């Protein structure tokens, strides 16, 4: 609520499973939720989980802080292929403090850039997230 802001480095052993998740995905949808933090100034894995949707991302933990959830579902499109469009939501809800929102905010260009990211959101909440945007994301 009161710290500086730097963009993030990502370590090779979070990189590595951030590139595995669009490269080793399921039929379902997966979530990868990461952290930029200043304090390690590093871009690390929070969490990867696999077989379970939206909902569940945004509420197995709390987040207090702007947090972002790469979430690949299976999305087939017109040219007959199933695809993988995965998007990370960097969500502010409850907790979290300006500067960091920014912080977040500011690094999230950067994973796209990592990962070749089809997609990224924001919303500001934990309870506003659930299926009913899916089908209007895509």
């Amino acid at each position: 609520m009161t710290s500086s802001l730097t963009i993030c480095s990502i370590p090779d052993g979070v990189k590595e499973d951030l590139k595995k998740f669009r490269f080793s995905k399921s039929t379902t949808m997966n979530a990868l939720i990461l952290k930029i933090d200043r304090e390690s100034h590093e871009l690390q894995s929070e969490q990867l989980l696999n077989d379970c949707s939206i909902e569940e991302f945004k509420e197995e933990l709390p987040s207090q802080q702007p947090r972002f959830i790469l979430l690949s579902w299976c999305k087939k499109h017109s040219d007959e292929r199933i695809s993988y469009p995965m998007l990370l939501i960097y969500y502010c809800p409850n907790g979290s403090s300006p500067e960091l929102q920014m912080l977040y905010a500011g690094s999230r260009n950067f994973i796209v850039n990592e990962c070749h990211v089809s997609k990224n959101t924001e919303i500001r909440d934990i309870d506003e997230i659930d299926d009913e945007l899916l089908e209007s994301k895509f």
